[PDB]
């Protein structure tokens, strides 16, 4: 199934019969990092089975609904169980819900991912508001734009020097100050690893010498889908461990260690983006 | 269809009958910088859904058509309607009208492409002559010739040192002198983005540091091609902006601007290339 | 055919069956370097295309078997033909060999290939004991675990700080100087181009940049499948030229020269890698 505008449309329509909410902002929540999902007041839960023209996510298993509802006053919509290319899910199938979400009304999209740390004032449990990035499938011919353009939505060669919102950093920032955590927030920019190996430890290095902060496994194909069709995104990378200390040092990385710092700081994450929801303009 | 000997001979065999045309040269031009191939004298076009086992393009859409004729005493065919690897075409499209100009006679093959600078030196509207490239597909398991080797054509290892002729360089810098506008005439390293996104701000900083002064979408699949066969290769880049400049200024690109400096140049590159055909050894 | 658990039992079955040897090391031979698999004792050679699931190679031709049998006393398995991922093949059909090794009982995979050298104290004919990678296709998702993870044989999310074994390099490093050829060994990091052209000069120069100490086009996706079920592994590359040397001077390079290279190392490596088998732990 293609991520085009009538198959996008068909979603659309179903999900407006059934739910009654009308969506301006849209989130998609990390690995360990989805308890606002459950705090969604008057809501929805749309199981993707239901839903004309979305992927099949049964061979991976775990949940996969979308959750339309209220906080803070403001009506969203969650995608509850992420998509992921290295699971080998092709570009039309993690482009078609941000297109979706588009049809339906969203505006701004707030994304978190777990990430290890390249630059090395960064330590475990750390956050990183993410102001570029380096796509390496994109360079090397694995973009999740690469087919037919989709002109209904956007441009066929588009321009991601404004991808990740300015005015949104600065309101994350700011409410970061107002609760004194302002210590544990940075800025810098994000490296895609394909995956879904963690990055070697000799490629850690190398990516310390192109300019890189943070690296990870996510994100950018949904942010690229979201800026070709004009929504506006905010994305903040946890982090999980130092991988250039732990290169020079020999030290070993698991997703066993990742969730436990996913547990120390998802309270905070959670009550940061109710705030951000809230205050957003 | 796979780009083999049999497939290859098949459209070879029906463009010589219809044409009655035997190349020596071949060209492919440019976005806007077509305008050369609308001067073949005495010419034939050839729609590319008539020759047996050429790629199909109608999901693209736009002109297709192959031309043989007469440029300054010499005999040469033209692509009319360029494909693109980020459009999502395969491997063995992009290459078999390449093989079937090889089993037409084609000894020399001439490129022109649309740019963005990296080496601080280069501003909108110069010239690169390529002497070199850097393909991230390649190196990331998605090079042209991925795939068995077709061996009546070349070899399972090409080697790439001279992949861009000297000499071919040499002539045209020439001609640019005897015209008066060798200052706008630059050499360089040409990066191969997947596309079809530009490069970020972030990708831009990074090219600068791996050695790269020019990046683009294209040119790189059709000179691996041509190599491997033994066709001889003059490649040039058109540049539009400064991505190093734009980054550092936040200042956006669109195929808008990009556009409007091929209009500009389009005369001058036209002359330029049509006197490089009749130079020709 | 997906190289999952139901899959690898079947061929591990059928090759039980007929063969009588429970192999605990593996082999892989680099190209002109499988002079060892000739000296086999007591061995059983299976053709692949007699055991279920096993790829289907016949369009690259030449030799595919699976050699059983003894070597020093020690009981092991070799690859006679092997597949790379230049001709085309898919992730699973590299990945099966490696996981019927596993099931089989291998603990011990050793590696050797041929490599360009880019370390600029690196010879034609020198042996380089592999100790990290920078894995391109694997940063641009074509790592060849992408896809459902089989979670019978390994974690979703693998960790390759230790796919080197260290107490295998300096086993291996022992054995040279026991036999006075140590000033032939080094040590250092294998970039994985995908392939099948030989990196581009300016390729080379970037290598260089990156921290890289040879480049070639095999080995780390063998390594990540091995390292992802628990196999430990030596992995050794025979340099067939210095790139750099060869882009700063403007000289060629090309299979024939490689195998030559080949042909004079072949019996000592052969010799090497026969008291390594002996002398394992
Ligand atoms: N002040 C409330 C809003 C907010 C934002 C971030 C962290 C804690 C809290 C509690
Ligand atoms: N002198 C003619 C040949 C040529 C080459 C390049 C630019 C202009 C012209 C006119
Ligand atoms: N000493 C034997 C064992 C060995 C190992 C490496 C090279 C030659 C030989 C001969």
């Amino acid at each position: 199934v293609v991520a085009n505008y009538e198959n996008a449309s068909m979603a659309a329509d179903y999900i407006k019969r059934v739910s009654n909410v009308l969506p301006d902002i849209g989130i998609i929540c990390g690995s360990g990092l989805g308890k606002l999902i459950e705090e969604i007041e008057e809501r929805k839960v749309i199981p993707y089975i239901n839903i004309p023209n979305f992927p099949k996510t049964t061979v991976a298993g775990h949940v996969g609904n979308l959750v339309l509802g209220s906080v803070g006053g403001r009506k969203i919509v969650a995608m509850q169980g992420r998509l992921h290319m290295y699971e080998g899910y092709s570009n039309q199938e993690i482009a078609l819900p941000i297109r979706v979400m588009k049809l339906l009304g969203v505006r701004v999209l707030l994304i978190t991912n777990l990430a290890g740390g390249i630059n090395r004032k960064l330590k475990s449990g750390d956050f990183v508001l993410i102001k570029g990035h380096i796509n390496f499938p994109g360079l090397g011919l694995n973009n999740v734009l690469v087919g037919p353009n989709q002109d209904e939505f956007g441009p066929r060669f588009p321009d991601l020097s404004n991808a990740y919102d300015r005015l949104l950093q600065q309101l994350a920032l700011k409410i970061a100050q107002e609760n004194d955590f302002q210590d544990l927030v940075h800025e810098g920019v994000y490296a895609f690893n394909g995956g879904p190996t963690y990055e070697s430890p000799d490629e850690s290095n190398m990516l310390l010498k192109l300019g890189c902060d943070v690296v990870g496994m996510s994100t950018v194909p949904e942010v690229i889908i979201a800026c070709h069709c004009g929504i506006k995104v905010l994305a903040v990378s946890l982090i999980a461990n130092n991988s250039i200390l732990d290169a020079e040092n020999d030290v070993s990385i698991n997703h066993e260690k990742v969730l436990a710092v996913a547990e120390k700081r998802a309270d905070l994450l959670q009550m940061w983006f109710k705030e951000i929801i809230t205050r957003l303009p």
